[PDB]
């Protein structure tokens, strides 16, 4: 499978964190979570304030410890803003697999997913299971079939792995 390679320094994003049960819970609400951050305005609210670390808005999966699953949207911003109303999180550096999905969102998203999801299986010691990983999506049409969406997967020590040797 086609990736990239890129690693990223520590990152302080802002926006909004919700928790669902597990990850098949969560793909039935993402959908309706991301109309509810249109709806209310909190996506262009967002998109002002992205300090351009990293270009678009994310999607981020992150792992609870009791075994549930969060999703949050989020942009890369400042520190130094009230910042009162908003999740904040810092994202720990790593380096990571980045892969494409190229399609309408969200079914071309989810299919390179369940595919990627599958191609990291070979990386089992590779892949950080308690790391975010998420979904960048860069300003466009999310309807043309020619859009292109990130899928940025963290790993540790892939120099390592065998069949890059
Ligand atoms: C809920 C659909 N939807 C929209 C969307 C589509 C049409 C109008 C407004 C939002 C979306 C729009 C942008 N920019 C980025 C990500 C997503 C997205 C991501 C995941 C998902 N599961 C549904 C998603």
């Amino acid at each position: 499978m086609e990736y990239q390679l890129q690693q990223l320094a520590s990152l302080t994003l802002v926006g909004i964190k919700e928790t669902y049960e597990n990850g098949r819970q969560a793909q039935q609400h993402i959908a309706g979570f991301w109309q509810r951050c249109y709806q209310e305005g909190v996506i262009a609210d967002l998109q002002l304030k992205n300090n351009g670390d990293l270009a678009g808005i994310l999607g981020l999966c992150i792992p609870e410890l009791d075994g549930k699953m969060s999703y949050m949207i989020a942009v890369t911003g400042d520190n130094s803003a009230d910042i009162a109303k908003y999740d904040v999180i810092t994202l720990a550096s790593s380096k990571y697999m980045v892969f494409e999905a190229q399609g309408a969102v969200p079914k071309a998203v989810q299919q390179k997913m369940e595919e990627v999801h599958h191609y990291i299986h070979q990386y089992q010691a590779n892949t950080v299971k308690s790391a975010p990983f998420f979904e960048l999506y860069q300003d466009g049409d999310t309807t043309s079939e020619k859009y292109i969406t990130e899928i940025w997967m963290p790993v540790k020590g892939l120099e390592h792995h065998h069949h890059h040797h």
